[PDB]
Order: structure tokens, then sequence, then C-alpha cells
């Protein structure tokens, strides 16, 4: 907890302009420092990429070994991470816990996936035999964003320093204490000096990183349209390796449910939880018009409002937290308010709990009619659409250009086997919140939400190069020789 | 036999482009005419393979292994006139395009162990409920297609993408459009339904309009890393639209401590010329250990390399490579070894044009070893041989190119191989057996300049189809202990 930057294993001031990350709620300084500045990047990445040689040649064994080292310094100072994540984020503790234990799930499945999407296989074949084996690409800058300081970061790295490649990790100026604390874990857990690298910043540091000629690969989570600016700015250069991991408008359906208070529970958990700030939240809920929507509506409206929000480390726990910034909850409610007049009513109103902080009241708008813009937001801002026919819901899910998330809560097994067969998103869930994804099996999305480089397990797939090989053992003549070859 | 037609939603209809004609590389006569698709011929070519998207995507796994098997009897039915169309319109001999077209036939079963073992479909029981995984294709595809190999390739993408549920409108090379009408033909007496596959004929014009058109959700691309690198720069800012790109090498071959003589000797030429060094994995540069042992290496491999017999692809007795594509690409090959020889290096072997106006190149190898020349790809049958002190050396030289497809050794010594592919930083790379003659059985990428790290061959499966994750329930209810904050 010092506020200092990380290169080739030596905690150095910045020499970029200092900035601060203050907390969403007290509004007080929760971390100084110095931002990394152009020749500081240049340190970071030639530093990297000096300790790749060393690194590459650990074996896969010592490699696992260091990370799950790592590991278990997660399970030692969970309590502490916790804190920090909630305290940096608004998030409640309850729930930055939840964020840690998945850090530490993320180690012995992105292993597994390593052994299988990127292993070392054997075979005899008709040229010889042949092997296979996986290598790392070199030196990887990892963005993070600011709802999952740990987890998603997290995720880009264990897969890519397992398989032999160094990291220049790049926070989010929103959640840069997070990060050092992320970092001081991995040092005190002994990586190699330079194999991972911190460098602090804003929008001017992530610039002088990405456009880096020397970085050989950039693993990206994020808003969809840095996103699409990076994957611009490579154009052209398809020696770097990248990996684009974006938002969505991610619809939920709920038709035909036996149980209220269920699908309002699953509801609630996809469009809420993390005050609507995990990337998978469902943004637009699409209910059946008419009476039977009228119901259900009726109770989540009902259920919702009861929704606590306070402070992270509120005496009773409550469900959610502060949006990352006071600004954030503004353009928020500046985001209902160009809705409503827009055409759409409030079922439930966002509201600010307090004067200048980032605490929102969920908030349920219906524009079943409107028509506003297909655009991806963080917060509990929840858009409602009211349909005729099924075959209209399905219509509606795929209205937008993002593909990321989508599900249906039901009763019938035949809604959601025809979602499956028409929807184009990520991951479509049947009768589970759009929210908590399987670190165990992929996670990427189509459209706006990825360029198409799953992360999760096939995480695996953009950390790692296939080598394959035909093995002889001597160089001698075949059998029958080919035409035109005299000896 | 053939028509020179277009084939679009299973109609074959004239292009409404300007009239082009593929000629035979050594023979000079006239073996294909026909007219290059327009803009609007390719826009209907999209619009046709999109509307059919939306029914094949609907057929199982099973149906379209079925028809693309079809494919694979009607390939075995017809292996040696579709050689003959091979080697006829390439050059290439009679008795490899037969390989070519085997190679054709089995990128099939390959393509479906892939498809089930890197895109399937699994279920498992998680903490979250019950989790599945399947996998669903992109949906139109642009399938550009080289001319070296015009029937192996383009296959190689065309397999993979239709069993895993996309549809295609594939642009064969201005070169070898012939071969490529007479395989959709292949794929049409096959049962493929209208508009799953849809011929796009015509050169550079063509091409742009196909890949520019708004409305693909991919692009397949076998080419050199020059065109390959427009196309990335096309896309860029567009992640939405897979693109896997397949380009060029500057691919080093080291020959190092070696007991049998004509066995590596074989091996290099191989490598280095067979096909007419028309293959994407053939080595550019041959890498021999300064001193007497390299000496009588090269020495040997000049004496069999002059050799080789070179001829029309019908050739009585069939020759070991045949023409150039082109004579004016031999012209610029030609082009090349002079400005080498210029450019300080010393003439091993003379490339020469064996014929007035044709692409029979006699093997050609150059020594450059104090020269610097450009890291550059080509096809042809010429040789630059680079001579090299410590072993460590060696290794320099061989990452020395931007390119990074194939790369393999020829020694006795299995640690020199330990060594190069702990540092070599290429596609594939073998040992003791020829550059060429990759495993379809195993993937197929190039690095750097070869490729954007989405290889083909056998992981042609992971850029077919994308992944879809679900965790299923089955009745949406609470859970054991709620969360806090939710009153009921
Ligand atoms: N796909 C996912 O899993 C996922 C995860 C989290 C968030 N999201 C999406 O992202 C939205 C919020 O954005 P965010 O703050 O998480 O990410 P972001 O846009 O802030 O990007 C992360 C970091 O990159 C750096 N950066 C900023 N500008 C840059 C530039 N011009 N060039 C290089 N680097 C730059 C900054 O550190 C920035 O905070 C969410 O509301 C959601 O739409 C998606
Ligand atoms: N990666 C591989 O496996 C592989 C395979 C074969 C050849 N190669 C290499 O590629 C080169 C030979 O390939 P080639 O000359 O057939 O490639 P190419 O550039 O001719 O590409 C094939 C076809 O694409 C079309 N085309 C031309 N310009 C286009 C454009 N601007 N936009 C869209 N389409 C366009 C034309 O039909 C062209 O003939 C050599 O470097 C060779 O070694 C690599």
């Amino acid at each position: 907890l010092t506020g200092n930057v990380y290169i080739d294993g030596l905690w150095l001031p910045g020499h970029g302009a200092p900035f601060e990350s203050v907390q969403p709620v007290t509004g007080e300084t929760v971390w100084d420092g110095n931002a990394a500045s152009l020749e500081d990047v240049d340190a970071a990445v030639r530093e990297a990429r000096k300790a790749f040689l060393a690194w590459r040649r650990k074996s896969l064994a010592e490699r696992q070994a260091v990370i799950e080292a790592f590991g278990e310094l997660l399970e030692a100072n969970k309590e502490e991470l916790a804190h920090q994540i909630g305290l940096e984020t608004g998030k409640p503790l309850w729930e930055s816990r939840t964020e840690v234990a998945a850090m530490m799930g993320k180690i012995p499945i992105s292993v597994k996936a390593y052994n299988e999407r990127t292993g070392h296989t054997e075979s005899d074949v008709a040229g010889g035999h042949a092997v296979l084996r996986h290598r790392p690409h070199g030196v990887v800058a990892v963005f993070g964003p600011y709802n999952f300081p740990g987890h998603l970061p997290n995720g880009h790295i264990v897969p890519a320093l397992l398989a032999g490649n160094t990291v220049v990790f790049k926070p989010s100026e929103l959640t840069p204490g997070v990060a050092e604390l992320t970092v001081r874990l991995w040092e005190k857990a002994g990586l190699p000096d330079g194999v991972i690298n911190l460098v602090q910043g804003g929008s001017d540091t992530g610039k002088c990183l990405a456009r880096h000629s020397l970085i050989d690969g950039l693993f990206f989570t994020g808003s969809s349209t840095v996103g699409h600016l990076l994957h611009e700015q490579f154009g052209g250069q398809p020696e770097k390796i990248l990996a684009l991991e974006m938002g969505g408008n991610n619809p939920l359906i709920v038709q035909n449910v036996s149980d209220l208070d269920g699908a309002v529970h699953h509801a609630l958990q996809s469009a809420f939880l993390s005050a609507g700030q995990r990337c998978t939240c469902a943004r637009r809920l699409l209910v059946p018009k008419g009476k039977k929507g009228d119901e259900f509506l009726a109770r989540l409206v009902e259920v919702a409002a009861r929704i606590t929000v306070a402070e992270f480390d509120a005496d009773p726990q409550p469900f959610m937290g502060s949006v990352i910034s006071a600004e954030a909850a503004n353009q928020l409610l500046k985001a209902q308010a160009a809705m409503l007049e827009k055409g759409a009513t409030s079922l439930l109103e966002m509201k600010q709990l307090k004067p200048d902080t980032g605490l929102l009241s969920p908030g349920i708008v219906d524009a079943t009619g409107i028509e506003l813009e297909d655009q991806e937001f963080f917060g509990p801002l929840l858009t409602v659409y009211r349909y005729k026919g099924f075959d209209e819901a399905l219509e509606l899910a795929n209205n937008t250009r993002y593909g990321l998330s989508a599900g249906i809560l039901s009763d019938d097994r035949k809604l959601y086997n025809r979602l499956v067969e028409e929807v184009r998103a990520g991951i479509v869930n049947w009768n589970r919140p759009l929210t908590g994804a399987s670190s165990a099996a992929p996670f990427g999305g189509v459209g706006a939400s990825g360029n198409h480089r799953p992360s999760a397990y096939y995480a695996a797939d953009y950390c790692a190069w296939p080598m394959a090989s035909l093995e002889a053992g001597k160089s001698e003549l075949p059998d029958s020789l080919a035409p035109g070859l005299n000896f």
C-alpha cells in the first residue's frame, strides 16, 4: 500500500503526473500515486521482454508451482484483498470476497485448460512421428476494468503466465490500489523479476502501452468502444495477437413461470447484482405482454424496491454498493432522464441515495414501443420491453449488435431449446441468472462483445500458439523415390 | 465438361464482369474462358449464401457430415480427372496432383474429429447448475483460394466451415478458376443445398468486392503476406467479422552432422524444390555448417539437384516438378536471382528457363553467405544458401526473418533439434523429415507475417465455430441461502 510502480522486480514512483483513487461514497482519497510515463512504459515492456527469455524456458511444472504459490497467498490474504476491492470500488464485502474466491478458482481450471487446449501430444502418423507442443507469445499487455479489478485481470494473467508469457499489467485508473496489492502478491509469491510489470495510469499510459512497438500480445477487458478503438489501431498488424472482451446489451426472457418469487429472484440477480455492474448483467428484460407479465412485473418491482444499498462495509451487508464514481451515477440519472422524455415510463425510479455519492437505487423503466439507443452501460437501470408472440421475443433479444449473454426463465424447455437454436450470444442461460458464469467453460462474446477470442477456459487458446513437428530420427531415403530423382 | 459459369443459389450463370481466361503455364493455349463476377454478382452470392445459412445451420451435425462424406465419395470417384485438371491448369506433374486430390479426400474425417474435439457438445454438473457447451457457425464466410494448391487449401477451409454449419462464397485464384468450377460441380453432384456454396470467379476487382462486402460474417484467406496484411488492415475496427489469415514464409532448413549424405540431400531437395518450390512450407533458405562437411554436402546437393527433371504436367515419364504458374512470374524469379548475383551472391546452380515463353524453371541454388538480401517470400525453385559457424549462429539466422511458417533440421543429433524447437519461432518444425508434407492431423499456423493466429489444418475447426456455454437449471426457484437484502 504505497502507490508505486513495479518494473523488473523493483518498486519505483512513476514519472507521470500524479493521480488518486477516491472511494465512491466517502469521497476521501483511497490511493495516491504517479502514473507511468512513456519511457516508464518502454521500461516495463523492455524488462518483460528480457524476463521472457528466461521465463519461457522454465518448465510448465515450475510456472505452475509459482502460480499455485500465488493461490496459497490468495487464501492467506483473502479478507484483506476483499476489503481492498470493496473499499476502492464500492462493491459490498460479501461480493468482493466472491471476486477473490473467483481469482483463486481461476488457477486449477487454467491448468486443466492449458493441458487440453494447448497441451503436449505425441502420435505416430503417415509422415513420420508427429509431435505437438504449444509456445508462449511473449510480452502481453493486460488491461483491467474497474468492476472486477481482481477476477478479470487475473483471468488474463494466470493463463498467460502459465503458458510462458510475461505480462505488463495496466489496471484501470479507478482501481489502481487493488492492482498494486495483486502485484505485491505475485512478488511475495516468488515470481521472477520482470515476469510481471505494473504500469499505473489513465488514458495516456494505456495509449503509450498499446502503441508500443515491442509488445507481442494485448489482452483487453473493457468497454466495446475502446476495444474497437484498439482493434482499429492494430489494423494491418496480424503479428500481435489481440483478445477483446467487451460488454453487451444482454436480454433476459421470463415467460410462463410457475414459481413467481423464483423468477423474481433470478431476475434481480441478473439485472442488479454488483449494482448492475457485472458485464453479464441483463440490461433488457422481456416479459410477455398482458396479464401474465403484469403479475410478474408487479412482484418484481415489489421485491426490487426492497433491495438495500449502502457502503461496501455496512454493519448489515447490503445487496449492492455504490457505482464506481459519483459522476457515473450522474450520467446514469441523466440516462434514464433521456429515456423517460423519449417516451418511456418509470416502473421503479432510480434514486440517488446520498448527496454526492455513487449510491443509486434500483431503476426499472418500460419503453415497450419506444426506440432508445443500442448502448451498453453499468448501473441498476433496467429497460423492460413487452412482447406479443414468443417469436417476437426472439426478434427482440437479437435486436442488438452486442452478443455477450442472454437467457430465459421458463418452465418450458422448448422455449430454451428454440432460444439456443436462434439466439446469437456468448453465454445463454435457462433458469439461472445471467450473472455468475462458469470459468470451467468458455466466455466469449459475439458481435461487438469480442473479436472471437473467448476467454475463461478458452483463455488458454489465446495465450499459447501451436508448434507441430514431423520427427524422424535419421534423414534417409524413402523406399520408393519420386520421379526425376537420381542418385 | 466445363463451362466457365459462375454458380449462385444452385444455378449456373455467366458472370456480368469483364471476360478473362485461364492459360496453361507451359502450353500457352487457353484452358478456361469465363466472365468474372461483377459487383452485383458478388452481392447476389453473399445475399443467397446468407439466405441459405438460416436453413443450413439448423441441419443436424450428422446430416451435414453425411453430405460432406458424399463429397468424399465423389472425390475418390473422379480422382484422376481432377488430378488432370490441377496438373493441366497449374503445371504441376500428375503424380503429385493425384496427391493433392488424396489430400482433399483425407481432409474430411480429420475435419470431423477436429470438429468434435475443438468445437463439440459437452455437458457437466458444476456449482452454478447443469452446464452445457455447444458450438455455433458464424454465417457467411468468404473463402479465398491460392493457385499452388487450388484444391487442397480451399478445401481445407471449406470442409471445416460447411461441417460447422457455415455457408461459403468461394472466390478462387484468377489463375486456377477451372479447378474451382470443377470442384463446385463436385459439391453440387454431392447434394449440397442451393446457396450453401457459391462460386464467384474473377481477379483482383472481384475479390475486393467480396472482401469489402458489408454482409460477410467471416473471411478465410490463404495467400501472400502482402495481400493478407491488406485484408487485415481493411477489417481494422470490425472484430465482428472473424478473419483467418494463412500466409507465406522465409522458411529455414538446417543440415548439420548427418551421417547419411544422400538422405539429407533427399530431404533438402524435397523441402526446397518439390512442386517447383511452390509449397508454402518450402525451405527458401538452406543453412550448412561452414567448412569441409558442408562443402561435401552442398557438393552432393548440387550434383543431384542438377539431375532434376522438369517438363509438362503430363510428361511421358513423369518429371519431379513441372512449370511455375505463369511465364511472367518465372520472369520475376529470373530477375530475382539476377539481383542476388549482382547483389554479391555467387551462383551454385543457375536457374534457367527451360523453354522460351513458359514457366519451366530449372532448379536454382545461390550462396549469399555474407550478403544481405530482403526478408521476402517467393514461390519458385530458387534456393538461397547461408553458411554458418557456431550452431547458435545457425539459430541466429533461422529467426532472421519476420515470417514464421516452417523450419526444420536435418541432423543425427537430437539435441540440435531440441535447441531448435526451444528457440525457433515458426509454425511447423520438422526433424529429419522434409519441410513439405505437413500433417493435416495437427494444426498448421504460421507466426509473424505468416498468419494472425487462426491456424488452419487441424485447428481449422476453431475459426469455423464460436462457443456458446449455458448454465441450465430446469426451474427458476430461490436458492437455499438468499443474498443479503432480498425480502419475499
Ligand atoms: N466483457 C467483459 O467481461 C466486461 C467486463 C467488464 C466490463 N465490461 C464493459 O466495460 C464497461 C465499463 O468499462 P471499463 O471501465 O470496465 O473498461 P475501460 O473502458 O475503462 O478500459 C479499461 C482501462 O483501459 C485504459 N484505457 C482507457 N482508455 C484507453 C485508451 N484510449 N487506450 C488504451 N487504454 C485505455 C484505462 O485503464 C481503462 O480504465 C462495462 O460497463 C461493460 O460495458 C465488459
Ligand atoms: N499460407 C500458406 O499456406 C500459403 C499457401 C500458398 C501460398 N502462400 C504464399 O502466398 C504467395 C502466393 O500466393 P498467391 O499469389 O496465390 O496469393 P494472391 O495474392 O494471389 O491471393 C489469391 C487471390 O486473391 C485475389 N486477390 C488479389 N488481390 C486481392 C485483394 N486485393 N483483395 C481480395 N482478393 C484479392 C486473387 O484471386 C488472388 O490471386 C507466396 O508468398 C506463397 O509462398 C502461402
